[PDB]
């Protein structure tokens, strides 16, 4: 099941381009789950612009729509940008990072990527035990221990390939930077 | 808990106003729970706003924008009308009828239009039986028979005062109207 | 579906054997879905032993096991009887009326007698309202209107085959009996 | 929160007595989640009984009665030991290990010896990644990623009192034999 290499990996991005990991060599990656209508999404999609502005060249940041938290990704694809742009953030917020089409990371048709990763990063680095205060927002199938607990958890991988940290719902994106940089030392 | 006249009863629209149901006293009152990210939303918005502008001063059509049915209403109050308007329906839609504050129609929260409507139509005519398929979208709490089914059910009342009819989610907003000519002869 | 007779109907004792409802014509017949670990076990065992022992040519009482609620009846079959005579009610405790084979009574699975009576006696008579405080105990699919609410529901219905009344969890058992004398006049 | 030493645990058994867990001092300790009316009930509880006969004096096993999972024990603490020797496994069967008082493993009420154990020991070597197929068997609040998955996991604590290995609900009882001889040698 499982990629034997990052590398192998790929997604399909909003226009229904391919975004191959092969193009992520020599190149930090900041993968999140994200949501269009989060009580995080505007902090969340603000930083991840920030941070991908701050590295244009050496970082990567992907950004995963998912409704399997609380079903905050209602939108179709093709409604997703005008919903950040006029709803949530708003005022027209675009990203300056690539998204890809909505996705489950949990469960028995989660993305490819997602079980990399979560294979490769089994918990978050900032909380590794805690899954969901209400058991009736686990909604998907199976449920495994080292499954997304929210929107926006986060994973960095280093420039040669290796996922390196997990962050949790909780770690602000902002602060995944100094980990950014030591990874491109 | 229940009002002794649907006249009682007030809700406060989007602009923080409220909506006094006095001002409906021979009017007929097309009342739906709505969601701004349904599948029926495109549909039953359009179709709501086609009957207020058929009868602008006989009838009144009021949306309760609720969270309880696939979480389809996640917009804050301030967000809804920019949804419709930019996402789904997009397009520049506007409401031409009444929106009022987001709500929850079933459970120890109820709204109290929904208290009543709910005692006063216990089930939809159209689908007296349906309730739900998928007992994990059953979120609320108590669960009781009268519980609206998902977004989009409708109750029309009399110019009267006398609730008339409940539909389901199944059933057309645009085919009420035959009942609401009925009401106005 | 559902049988145009209640005497159509059968169902399949513990023994294996099958009870003929046309066996029913000319008595009254109590049916309730039944648990052996529940709350009310003892109560309802008790009581319903006695009205078929007060009425023992006029009246069949019939219970129906059923592991839908709260999962209280993860007996098999041929554990059901010891559960009801070692542990709960236990002091060597059997009943004098028909126990037939677990069945589901609520959802798509559901027991040809129980799609039969929720049909013609969709409600409690002394609680029409009334479903489920706790959602998550709603375990089966689909969800009706007219479901059992928990162990415990009671269908009284008449000698010549009508279903007569339906009683609700908290309706004891040996209550039913004034309804049971009117039946037999 | 978390006990400091595996020494400071206790719990009440059935009879009510306090076991202290200094009593375990220089012994190999088995301890499970069990469930009376579980599919691996008879399975578990012979081989229990067979461990606790093969190793007397140098091991305890102990049984924490728990409803959590599929609630699989409904039974009051003085119906326990009755439905185990007249029901399942039935055939006049007594537990020759002790047995405990029902409480839950999970959440926020979880027994202090299972908070202490989970954090010691956070997933079950066999299995690290299952939790549960139906996310409608997760009850419990809070979900935590070393919750016990189900019925009948198992914890093997050394003589010297450090917790060692868990293993999950698909791995025998008796298969925990070798380890038991390896922490005892
Ligand atoms: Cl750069
Ligand atoms: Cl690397
Ligand atoms: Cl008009
Ligand atoms: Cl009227
Ligand atoms: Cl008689
Ligand atoms: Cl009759
Ligand atoms: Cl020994
Ligand atoms: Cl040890």
């Amino acid at each position: 099941m499982i990629a034997k290499s990052f590398y192998d990996l790929s997604a399909i991005n909003l226009d229904g381009e391919k975004v191959d990991f092969n193009t992520f060599r020599g190149r930090a990656v900041l993968i999140e789950n994200v949501a269009s209508l989060c009580g995080t999404t505007t902090r969340d999609f603000t930083q991840l612009n920030e941070l991908q502005c701050r590295f244009p060249r050496r970082l990567v940041v992907l950004g995963f729509p998912c409704n399997q938290f609380g079903h905050q990704e209602n939108c179709q694809n093709e409604e997703i940008l005008n919903s950040l742009k006029y709803v949530r953030p708003g005022g027209g917020y675009q990203p300056t990072f690539t998204l890809v089409q909505k996705c489950e990371v949990n469960g028995q048709n989660e993305h490819p990527v997602f079980a990399y990763l979560k294979d490769k990063l089994p918990y978050p680095y900032d909380d590794p035990f805690s899954l969901m205060t209400d058991p009736k927002l686990i909604i998907w199938s199976p449920v495994r221990r080292s499954d997304v607990a929210w929107n926006f958890e986060k994973f960095l991988i280093g420039p040669e390939g290796e996922p390196f940290r997990r962050y949790s719902r909780t770690f602000p994106t902002i602060n995944i930077e100094p980990d950014i940089k030591r990874l491109l030392k």
